[PDB]
DNA sequence: ATTCTCACACT
DNA sequence: AGTGTGAG
């Protein structure tokens, strides 16, 4: 088994949030700009970054007050606040336009609020028929980097992309409908379909990686962005993984992927190809294990999950600082906020996608605590009403209060969260 | 003191 | 059910 079975992609908005911002509000294109948060805290989080800005070091995490001393005329636009949080609904609902779009051409998987993969294996089958056996012109690939080329005995960047796109071109068995560079090539040929009819249809450009699983997919995406795609075929794999940091590989780029670099003394992905499968087995377990020894060599089986619409939907508001929750009064104020706009999220889903969410899950952190979260409750969802769920939500939490006072809250709380869970079908 | 979602493995 | 990891 080569893995070369599908053909996936993986298609990304470019600097989603500030394209939705910049087609609003036509004075911000083509200029640096980011998309902020919370204006009063050293001028609000920046959550979004435009490639002219990211020329100047601009980043996300950054305060907008350190991005202007990195550019200082870095334009804002900030993201709509509703009941005291930073309200995502604008660019929930360009996502949905986005992925409308997509559904046209293939099943997606919708992978984040700008990202979703693609299974194209059965597109590309139907493409080739009607495609005779005539060749694919250069012409119906024209944003696209095939990984790796040119190779073998120009200075400009366009010029390089061509001519990477020819010598794969030229050498194209085009009469073996069953050659998975081939199906790759169909596969690049109906995402630049896609890509122009998402950008025709809503104003927005986006990358893809097209490749034969979810990680190279992903991987090929981040190669040439914004606004190209990239083919990174089953071939390219040694040499691209010869010096990829295993890190860039999704999944690793945490403690697992930390570990695999430190007990195995390596850096990059390819050198993971030299252990056998229980070797890295005993190292990480049995699942991971065979999971890296597959991967390195260019093979992954998740497939792409008929999946268009959340499992969960989630409200929570982080209180860092002096901003800490101190009183039983504050803590049922906040909890009824996040209540609110659940309950209008809901409403709309309900309405929208035909469900009801039967479960509520209420978390909070403590000020000190470490982590994430410092604690996970549920209770049922049984109404769809704020002024319940929040009433719910602090009645299976009211016993962190480690304060003998009832009027006070100690220790006091650095973040609530709820999230309405167990979809059922209405 | 960036923040906020969402998915899944493990137990 | 509750915790921990990883991602956009
Ligand atoms: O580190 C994060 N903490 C919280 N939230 C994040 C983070 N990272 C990403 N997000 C969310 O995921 C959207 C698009 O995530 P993204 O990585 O694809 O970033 P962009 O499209 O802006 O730029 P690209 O580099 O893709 O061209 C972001 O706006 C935001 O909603
Ligand atoms: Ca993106």
């Amino acid at each position: 088994a080569t893995g070369q079975d599908r053909v996936v992609a993986l298609v990304d908005m470019d600097c989603f949030f500030v394209q939705v911002e910049q087609r609003q509000n036509p004075h911000l294109r083509n200029k640096p700009c980011a998309v902020v948060q919370y204006k009063s805290w050293k001028g609000g989080g920046i959550i979004a970054v435009s490639y002219e800005a990211r020329a100047f070091g601009v980043t996300r995490s950054m305060w907008a007050d350190d991005a202007k001393k990195l550019c200082p005329d870095l334009l804002l636009a900030q993201v709509r606040e509703s009941r005291g949080k930073a309200n995502l609904t604008k660019y929930r609902e360009a996502s949905v336009e986005v992925m409308e779009i997509m559904s046209r051409f293939a099943v997606i998987e919708r992978a984040s609020i700008d990202e979703a993969y693609v299974d194209l294996t059965s597109a590309v089958q139907e493409r080739l028929q009607k495609l005779q056996g005539q060749p694919i012109s250069a012409d119906l690939l024209p944003s696209t980097y095939i990984e790796g080329l040119p190779q073998g005995p120009t200075v400009q960047k366009e010029g390089m992309r061509k001519q990477g796109l020819f010598q794969w071109l030229d050498s194209l068995q085009i009469d073996n409908l069953t050659s998975p560079d081939l199906q790759l090539t169909v596969g690049a040929v109906i995402v630049e379909e896609m890509r122009a009819a998402i950008e025709r249809e809503t104003g927005f450009q986006c990358s893809a990686g097209i490749s034969h699983n979810k990680v190279l997919a992903k991987l090929a995406c981040g190669l040439n962005k914004p606004n190209r795609q990239t083919l990174v075929s089953h071939g390219s794999v040694p040499q691209l993984f010869s010096q990829m940091p295993i890190r860039k590989i999704r999944s690793l780029g945490g403690k697992l992927g930390a570990s695999v670099i430190e007990i195995l003394g390596i850096e990059y992905m390819g050198e993971l190809t030299q252990f056998t499968e229980s070797q890295l087995q005993s190292h990480f377990g049995e699942k991971n294990g065979s999971w890296l020894y597959a991967m390195c060599r260019g093979i992954e089986h998740d497939p792409v999950k008929p999946r268009q619409l959340p499992k969960t939907i989630g409200c929570s508001k982080n209180f860092p600082g002096k901003t800490a929750l101190a009183t039983r009064e504050q803590v049922q104020w906040w909890l009824l906020q996040l209540a609110q706009e659940l309950e209008e999220r809901l409403t709309k889903d309900r309405n929208d996608n035909d469900r009801v969410a039967t479960q509520l899950v209420v978390s909070i952190r403590v000020q000190g605590d470490k982590r994430l979260s410092s604690l996970r409750r549920c209770c049922a969802l049984t109404r769809y009403d704020a002024h319940k769920m929040s009433h719910d939500a602090f009645t299976v939490i009211k016993n962190c209060n480690t304060s003998g006072i009832q009027t006070e809250w100690s220790p006091p709380l650095t973040m609530l969260f709820l999230c309405a869970t167990k979809f059922s079908a209405s």
